[PDB]
C-alpha cells in the first residue's frame, strides 16, 4: 500500500555493500561480545526488523518508517566511536536514506 511507496528506500538501504552488513540483523551481543550494547541502546532497531514491520503492514503512516530507519541509525552513532568502521558506515546508510526518502516524502 504505502509499503510500496517504501519498500524502495528500504531496498536503497539493503543494497550498500558493506555498509549494511552490521545492520541487516539485530545486534547480537554476545556473539559479537559486547555485553554493554543493551546498557546503551535500550530500543535496538535493524532492517530484518523494519522489514517485518513493513511486510507485516506496521507502518500504518510514513512517519512512523521513518522512525524506525532513524532510529537504527542513531543507535549505531550512540554506540560506536566517531572513529570507528561501524559509525562511518552508518554514516554512509544515513546519505543514501536523505536521497532515497525526500523525493518519496513530497509524492
Ligand atoms: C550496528 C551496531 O551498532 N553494532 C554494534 C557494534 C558492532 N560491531 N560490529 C558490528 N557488526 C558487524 C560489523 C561488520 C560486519 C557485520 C556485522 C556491530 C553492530
Amino acid at each position: 500500500e504505502l509499503r510500496q511507496a517504501l519498500m524502495p528506500t528500504l531496498e536503497a538501504l539493503y543494497r550498500q555493500d558493506p555498509e549494511s552488513l552490521p545492520f541487516r540483523q539485530p545486534v547480537d551481543p554476545q556473539l559479537l561480545g559486547i555485553p554493554d550494547y543493551f546498557d546503551i541502546v535500550k530500543n535496538p532497531m535493524d532492517l530484518s526488523t523494519i522489514k517485518r514491520k513493513l511486510d507485516t503492514g506496521q507502518y500504518q503512516e510514513p512517519w512512523q518508517y521513518v522512525d524506525d530507519v532513524w532510529l537504527m541509525f542513531n543507535n549505531a552513532w550512540l554506540y560506536n566511536r566517531k572513529t570507528s568502521r561501524v559509525y562511518k558506515f552508518c554514516s554512509k546508510l544515513a546519505e543514501v536514506f536523505e536521497q532515497e526518502i525526500d523525493p518519496v516524502m513530497q509524492s
